[PDB]
């Protein structure tokens, strides 16, 4: 039974406030922190912000904290639900909220308690959190994921001329997670050495996810830069590439995508149509070892999504397209729009829903890439979520900044626990099962 | 009694490996991580690195981990020392090493165990870690520190033309730590809004400590930029400024300091003498609310250190000068070279030594600023160290990046524990006692 639930505000990796929940049972204290969400979102659960422009730039979360403290806490304690009853606790809070998007109490309020309950339930059962999540999703075995390291950025996420938002390296050729960390960091540092030489030390500064953002003129340069880094590290072949086009951010209208949206009066050549964009991806896939492309088209340009998923054999990740929303996931499934779900727990708002969202994707053949948010905390819950859900792939930032490393370090700790019987997703990261 | 000590490698905020120690008593697991140190250092305890150029860029720590695992662990367990005996445990390990600079086992090996033991001892006594450190240093009361937020960088730590390495804001006018976080972050975000407008979004990228590094031409511009930010935030007067000149990095010879060292063939005006440099500080102190200047002169230019400490009334912090080394601290005390010790636990290598180093400074009238390292971890131990040592001031990075926020969040948690009786150092941060 839950004896006490208490929320407070802490600060995320970007200096913004966020909810942190302290939950007690006779086993003790179980702390959980919520990552940056969307106060306003397309189909995602809405995180509650105070909006007071004076206070913390309108990003304070006193209202969400209040909701946890004098609404959720009293109710859930009086409910008499055990931390061992995840589904029920989460349903309770959902009933308590009463809205589809959790806008009455705030997804950040509901998720904080939900994560704490999950950690508590695991303790209640005397098993590790990953094992607990495994059992919740009905998995008998667990597998260590291949890390998708963010290394170079673009789009709205930086200046430069890069249209594509993210460029990541996946150590699929590694034999273990330890080796994956070794490969990932070595390349990161080799990439930094390459970037500082080609663009100067100022280009060595990092963004929200710990990746670099040199003033690269084109997407191909980004890829070549990564290639050189992989070469210097001596891992060509063992390391593959992933991308997050986030084409939604750069879609004009009627099948038009402007690869140069970052300029006023864009009357240049990079104002191509979706079909031309799709071909560009095909060209990239031919020359570069690209094994995964996230959000290649607009979140509503279904037709081109299906065309690309139909003829490429690589992983096509849905993010803005699916927003960890079962309704959106179903549609993408029916339309065969993609083959991988980017799982963001705070996008849906609760642990069981996140698990169900994943199970839905899997049931229909998709892979699942567990994802972090731009505003993370020192909480490493998703590290246990990716191992327990047996997804084989997690995208939790570059191996720089501790809100990123917090997760990777945890997975290293889990790998240690599993011992020799620790399975690394490797090449079959897409669906290790 | 210690039943089990186990080390492993994790990654710091910069992607480099570092030691993490797991220690067990009948109370359970107590985990501690060590921050980036100096493999080779002036007078500081030497952190052990493998140096294998192929493996992790020569920055791996398998040797230190090995030292903990099959040398320290067996010995300390067989010694029969309680985690409650900090001084003795630390002396034991020091005896075990046998060197002044801990170069036989590695300061990073010894400190990891030392931090774990400390957390365990606190648990053994049933008190919070801060309270435990307070009792270890003989303090009856504790006080929340004024955060010294790194906001703009320069020197070798970035490109640009800034000679001074760090520029920090200290919310001395705050009433509580909560308010200090509010002020600090609001200014941080206002500073970002100012920087992106004046220098573009690319200048918004951050460095190791989460601070910005725009291509600022001169030190005064840095100060004015901060001033504007403080103004926009509406905290002029409640927020003061600190600096870390790190003049050691920019000293030529015979009383010569080149404010433009970042250029080959520096035959320009900024090749001034220490006395001219000292005057420059005096000018800065007159116009700007600078309340603390760290490493204003070379780590061996004692004479100018004393001259400045003698005639300024502001805080003069010793870092490279003192390197948390009692011998160096004594000399600076005798010569009245400075009035504040920058405390870096991993620079000396153990918890009791760090405490003694602090007590030494205090005994002689100095203040103590608890410091983080460029390569931090998600460990928040120093947050408890600064509160327990009643120093009133901690320098643990900008309110950006979770290896920085990890500490600040912890202090927010401690503040919550103390309640209304939570004292904030405020204006008397220099020596709140």
């Amino acid at each position: 039974s839950i004896t006490k639930v208490f929320a407070r505000t802490i600060f995320d990796s970007r200096g913004n406030p966020t909810v942190e929940v302290d939950l007690y049972t006779s086993k003790g204290l179980f702390r959980a922190a919520v990552p940056s969400g969307a106060s306003t979102g397309v189909h995602e659960a809405l995180e509650m912000r105070d909006g007071d422009k004076s206070k913390y730039h309108g990003k304070s979360v006193f209202n969400a904290v209040k909701n946890v403290n004098d609404v959720i806490v009293p109710e859930i304690i009086k409910s008499g639900l055990k931390v061992t009853q995840q589904k029920e606790c989460d349903e309770f809070m959902c009933k308590l909220d009463g809205t589809e998007n959790k806008s009455s109490l705030g997804a950040n309020a509901i998720l904080g308690v939900s994560l704490a309950i999950c950690k508590a339930g695991a303790a209640e059962l005397g098993i590790p959190l990953y094992r607990h999540i495994a059992n919740l999703a009905n998995y008998d075995e667990v597998i260590l994921p291949v890390p998708a390291f963010n290394v170079i950025n673009g789009g709205s996420h930086a200046g430069n001329k890069l249209a594509m938002q993210e460029f990541m390296i996946l150590p699929t050729g590694a034999t273990s997670f330890t080796e994956a960390m070794r490969m990932g960091t070595e390349v990161y540092h080799h990439l930094k050495a390459v970037i500082k030489a080609r663009f100067g030390l100022d280009a060595t500064a990092v963004g929200d996810e710990g990746g670099f953002a040199p003033n690269i003129l084109n997407n191909k340069d980004a890829l070549d830069l990564i290639q050189e880094a992989i070469k210097k590290a001596g891992y060509t072949g063992k390391i593959e590439i992933g991308m997050d086009v986030a084409a939604s951010e750069f879609y004009k209208q009627n099948n038009i995508y402007d690869l140069d949206f970052k300029t006023a009066n864009n009357d240049g050549s990079q104002k191509i149509s979706g079909d031309q964009l799709r071909d560009m991806y095909m060209e990239f896939c031919k020359d570069f070892p690209i094994v995964s492309i996230e959000d290649p088209f607009d979140q509503d340009d279904w037709e081109t999504w299906s065309k690309m998923t139909s003829g490429t054999t690589i992983q096509i990740v849905g993010d803005d397209l699916t927003v960890t929303n079962p309704k959106r996931i179903t549609t993408a499934v029916e339309k065969k729009a993609c083959k991988c779900l980017l799982l963001k727990v705070n996008q849906i708002g609760s642990v069981t829903e996140s698990i169900d969202a994943h199970l839905l994707a899997k049931k229909n053949g998709w892979g699942t890439m567990v994802s972090h948010r731009s505003g993370e905390t020192e909480d490493c819950f998703i590290a246990d979520l990716v191992v327990g859900l047996c997804t084989g792939q997690i995208k939790t930032g570059a191996p720089c900044r501790s809100e990123r490393l917090a997760k990777y370090n945890q997975i290293l700790r889990i790998e240690e626990e599993l011992g020799s019987g620790a399975k690394f997703a490797g090449k079959n990261f897409r669906a290790p099962s």
